[PDB]
């Protein structure tokens, strides 16, 4: 509350970090499905049901040009990419398993790198 602060975080290295993970999740075999945007013109379907479209490469810009308040932010961006992923493709696809094993990638590395 005010005047009343809990010790300070040190949070001067997370830009540097949420890039590094960034890279290896773009660098990923399984990465193909996420790296730009979904073409919404030829992907009957997506602009009606995906409300809030995010890939890779979208994250890289919004990070790249400080669009991201804090860690978090980051975090849900990422998560985005994968829970539209599920929303709209089968489990057992190609597409559908690449969301699974991105998912538990990044998860790892977000908890080894920040928790």
């Amino acid at each position: 509350s005010m005047s009343v602060k809990k010790p300070k975080r040190d949070d001067s290295k997370d830009l540097a970090l949420c890039s590094m993970i960034l890279t290896e999740m773009e660098t990923h075999e399984d990465a193909w499905p996420f790296l730009l945007p979904v073409n919404l013109k030829l992907v009957p379907g997506y602009k009606k049901v995906i409300k809030k479209p995010m890939d890779f490469s979208t994250i890289r810009e919004k990070l790249s040009s400080g669009q991201y308040p804090n860690l978090e932010t980051f975090a849900l961006d990422v998560r985005l990419v994968f829970d539209n992923c599920e929303t709209f493709n089968e489990d057992d696809s190609d597409i559908g398993r690449a969301g699974h094993n991105m998912r538990k990638y990044f998860e790892k590395k977000w908890t080894d790198t920040f928790k």
